[PDB]
């Protein structure tokens, strides 16, 4: 119970989720109950945007239809208030805590992997070993310029490695009640919470 409508402790963070009227674009369906602010949402949809200083187009532009998957992973990462059954304290410089194999929806990773498998990357983790010294991250020695697929032959690959282990595949649908969907219009309730809701009491 005490892992319900819980903030994670992470750099942009807020303490406590609450209504956020003013969440940008593809946040918008979390503003009913959010732990990013309106001004996290929007610079996260920006390229290279200052919260990490993180550039998509590390190995030249990616595809908008690949890029909004990992707008819609930021998102979800900063504004969800819904994961707290994942939440591990981790002690790193920029966040106190994470959260780790949240039950990803199945279908969510796949269609992430579809959507990002022609555009390219240099890494299979993005967390670890990015080269700094010009302020934004770009490939490192020993790391080629290759397809997604190269790098995440599968799905799994992908939705479990890219972010070190912040989700595990989750084998059911995304209606189920039991997977924590990236995806959702909302309009009738944040769907994430019946999840949480859920896995709070095992
Ligand atoms: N699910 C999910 N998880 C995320 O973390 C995330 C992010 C943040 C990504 C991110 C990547 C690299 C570094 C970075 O600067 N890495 C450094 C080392 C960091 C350290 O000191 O621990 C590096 O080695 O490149 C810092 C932050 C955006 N969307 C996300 N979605
Ligand atoms: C995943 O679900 C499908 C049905 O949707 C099922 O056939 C399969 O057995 C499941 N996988 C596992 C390992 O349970
Ligand atoms: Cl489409
Ligand atoms: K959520």
């Amino acid at each position: 119970t005490d892992l319900l409508n819980v903030c994670m402790d992470a750099k942009h963070h807020k303490t406590k989720p609450g209504p956020e009227d003013k969440l940008h674009d593809q946040c918008s369906p979390w503003k009913k109950n959010a732990c990013c602010t309106a001004s996290t949402s929007q610079e996260l949809h920006k390229d290279t945007s200052r919260l990490y200083n993180f550039n998509w187009d590390h190995c030249g532009k990616m595809e908008p239809a690949c890029k909004r998957h990992f707008i819609q992973d930021t998102c979800l990462y900063e504004c969800s208030p819904n994961l707290g059954p994942w939440i591990q304290q981790v002690n790193q410089s920029w966040r106190k805590e994470r959260f780790l194999d949240v039950p990803l929806c199945k279908e969510d990773c796949q269609r992430w992997w579809e959507d990002c498998h022609t555009s390219h990357t240099c890494k299979s983790n993005w967390h670890r070993g990015w080269d700094w010294t010009s302020g934004v991250n770009k490939c490192p020695a020993g790391a080629l310029c290759r397809t997604f697929e190269s790098y995440f032959p599968t799905p799994a690959a992908l939705c479990e490695g890219l972010w070190s282990h912040s989700y595990k595949v989750s084998n059911y649908s995304r209606g189920s009640g039991r997977c924590i969907q990236m995806w959702f219009d909302s309009a009738q309730g944040n769907p994430n919470e019946e999840v949480a809701r859920f896995y709070a009491a095992a």
